[PDB]
């Protein structure tokens, strides 16, 4: 109903207070010497967390304006985490630093748009310098070392990741699965991974990983929009009689249909997950047919004439395991005759040599690569169940980190990369003095995370920051052992994607914060 609006300095200082509270919450959990923070729970047992992702998830301020600012910073930090797999705390610290210094400059009389342009210029130059500084990791030894470093210096997980990428491919689909016994066997199975996540966060049955897991599910794929329940009633009853979960992949499931399947999943009569089918246009239909071939099913397309009412359980395909993340899905070991899979691969290749342009042939190459590459499952195992669980968590984290590293590269971790590129960009200039002020703001913010890490360590921030500043290359400071040296050799690695994404998203949110002049929020 009625809303109150704040114009000028008041709204911006409300954002400053909100982001400062979020930083107070999160930045203390940065670096190896990360202080514990208590997240109270209504059930009765408070949870102590050293990771800032949960802390950011649990922050929500009381004042509407401060809450709005903190929530925008949290949103961009979550975007950075989704894109890179890490860097939530670093992105939040960078964003808070840029916001603080930019607001201090604006209150002096600087033009917010010029400050944003200076921030953008400095961040672009920093990304370029980071790409220059990134150390490639494409060899098997480099991949193994990165995987080992990420998962608390364990050689077994590093070897598993290295051999998995050797088998399925450098950019192949790799997933972690609980394995039976002490040994951890690895093999490749037919499957796909199209990056279009769940329609609703109410399908999540594994909230710890923030993902959706189905065991031996049924794959129902229809080349049509679904917004009515009566079409899915027969297939839902059929799968409920079967008892196995059902996976829905179609153009879109919205309206009463999405609500009713969400309600049914929440009640627990039958577990159903729905994700919209990959692509759009004719390529969407081609990918849907490829999935049906992979999982030994048929496409329920209204174009042919047959519809969901007559859809039996036999015509729709099935798989052995489906993992649906926030952004992607993974059919693992789809049951289906390999003869049909090779026939589809041959047909796609024939289309490739019968292409008309480079774009369509590239799309066909992507499709055939996803279809024929397969999925490598890491059946990680340990002596006990809890050890297997915690080892699986470590292996999944290492897999994410190694995927990021192989995608972009490895650069000096612990905030050394950001301060190094800030040093290398000491000569940046803008077309105006305000742009220079913005560039200086960006550089100071870029050096801030190392200062916060060494402050949580205990040592004086300025001295360590200056000492790292004087050095060249990847030489930096390790808070774990309070000694200097070459960072990558000593084993403190952060993927180039993580730092790049953190810096870029912090710059984006800071630019949005600085230039904001009004707020429209509900009355308290």
């Amino acid at each position: 109903a009625a809303k109150d609006v704040k114009f000028g300095n008041d709204a911006r200082v409300k954002m400053l207070r909100g982001v400062n509270v979020l930083a107070d919450a999160v930045k203390v959990t940065l670096g190896p010497k990360g202080r514990n923070v208590v997240l109270d729970k209504s059930f009765g047992a408070p949870t102590i967390t050293k990771d800032g992702v949960s802390v950011a998830r649990e922050i929500e301020l009381e004042d509407k304006f401060e809450n709005m600012g903190a929530q925008m910073v949290k949103e961009v930090a979550s975007k950075a985490n989704d894109a890179a797999g890490d860097g939530t705390t670093t992105a939040t610290v960078l964003a808070q630093a840029i916001i603080t210094e930019g607001l201090k400059a604006v209150a002096a009389g600087m033009n917010p748009m010029d400050l944003k342009r200076g921030i953008d210029k400095a961040v672009t130059a920093a990304v370029e310098e980071l790409k220059a500084l990134s150390v490639p990791c494409s060899d098997s030894k480099a991949i193994a070392q990165v995987g080992t470093i990420s998962a608390n210096s364990d050689e077994t997980v590093g070897k598993l990741i290295a051999e998995a990428m050797d088998k399925v491919g450098k950019e192949g689909v790799i997933t972690v699965e609980d394995g039976t016994g002490l040994q951890d066997e690895l093999d490749v199975v037919e499957g796909m991974q199209f990056d279009r996540g769940y329609l609703s966060p109410y399908f999540i049955n594994k909230p710890e990983t923030g993902a959706v897991e189905l065991e031996s599910p049924f794959i129902l794929l229809a080349d049509k929009k679904i917004s009515n329940i009566r079409e899915m009633l027969p297939v839902l009853e059929a799968v409920a009689k079967a008892g196995k979960p059902l996976l829905i992949i179609a153009e879109d499931v919205e309206g009463e249909a999405l609500a009713t399947l969400v309600v049914n999943t929440m009640r627990g009569i039958v577990k159903v997950a729905a994700v919209k089918a990959p692509g759009f246009g004719d390529r969407r239909k081609a990918m849907l047919q490829d999935i049906a071939t992979l999982t030994g099913g048929t496409v329920i397309s209204e174009e042919i004439g047959m519809e969901l009412e007559k859809a039996t359980l036999e015509d729709l395909g099935q798989a052995k395991r489906v993992v649906i993340n926030k952004d992607t899905t993974t059919i693992i070991d789809g049951v289906g005759e390999e003869a049909a899979i090779q026939g589809r691969v041959a047909q796609i290749r024939q289309q490739i040599e019968e292409a008309t342009s480079d774009y369509d042939r590239e799309k066909l190459q992507e499709r055939v690569a996803k279809l024929a590459g397969g999925v490598a499952v890491i059946k990680v195992g340990a002596a006990t169940e809890v050890e297997m669980k915690e080892k699986k968590a470590r292996v999944e984290d290492a897999l994410h980190a190694t995927r990021a590293a192989v995608e972009e590269g490895v650069v000096a971790g612990g905030g050394v990369a950001l301060i190094r590129v800030a040093s290398k960009l000491a000569d940046l200039r803008g077309q105006n003095e305000d742009q220079n002020v913005g560039i200086k703001v960006a550089l100071r913010a870029m050096e801030a995370p190392l200062r916060q890490i060494v402050l949580n360590c205990g040592e004086e921030p300025s001295v360590v920051a200056n000492t790292v500043k004087g050095g060249d290359g990847n030489y930096g400071y390790n808070a774990a052992t309070e000694e200097y040296g070459n960072m990558i050799d000593m084993g403190i690695l952060d993927p180039t994607k993580v730092t790049r994404s953190a810096l870029q998203y912090a710059a984006s949110v800071a630019g949005l914060m600085i230039t904001t002049e009004c707020m429209v929020t509900d009355l308290p």
